[PDB]
């Protein structure tokens, strides 16, 4: 579990997010897409778009940038008493868009990798350290509901 030390990190670190909630969810989810092409397919709303330049240019890619971290956002505030909260998307993210566990690992390396290129001297070793653990918290709980489903993969 994630001690109250390493929760303040992992919300002070959320602060950043918060300023500038559009430009971190569309780098989040360009990386991604980038990095695992493999991911974009699962998104009929987002398929068409072949390259960075399109992907940047985007405004509903920014729109769902948001809705992902808002929702991300307020799951991370619970710290860790979030079954309420995981519940429907485990649920969506099984059974309706078919995402495999592996790729919320693959979101989850992204999340770290943009939150470095954008504040370069200014995200921890610590704070690296806490946000990995909260992710991995997320990931567990979420395919604890995916192996009940029997979708465990
Ligand atoms: C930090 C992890 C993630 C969070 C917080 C998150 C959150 C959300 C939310 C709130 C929605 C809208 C409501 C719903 O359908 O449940 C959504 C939709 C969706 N998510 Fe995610 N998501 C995450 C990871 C991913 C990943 C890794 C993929 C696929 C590679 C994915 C694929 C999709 C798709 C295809 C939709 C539907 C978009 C549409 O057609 O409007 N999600 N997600």
């Amino acid at each position: 579990v994630l001690s109250e030390g390493e929760w303040q990190l992992v919300l002070h670190v959320w602060a950043k997010v918060e300023a500038d909630v559009a430009g971190h969810g569309q780098d989040i989810l360009i990386r991604l897409f980038k990095s695992h092409p493999e991911t974009l397919e699962k998104f009929d709303r987002f398929k068409h778009l072949k390259t960075e330049a399109e992907m940047k240019a985007s405004e509903d890619l920014k729109k769902h940038g948001v809705t992902v971290l808002t929702a991300l956002g307020a799951i991370l505030k619970k710290k860790g008493h979030h079954e309420a909260e995981l519940k429907p998307l485990a649920q969506s993210h099984a059974t309706k868009h078919k995402i495999p566990i592996k790729y919320l690992e693959f979101i989850s390396e992204a999340i770290i990798h943009v939150l470095h290129s954008r504040h370069p001297g200014d995200f921890g070793a610590d704070a690296q350290g806490a946000m990995n653990k909260a992710l991995e918290l997320f990931r567990k709980d979420i395919a604890a509901k995916y192996k009940e489903l029997g979708y465990q993969g």
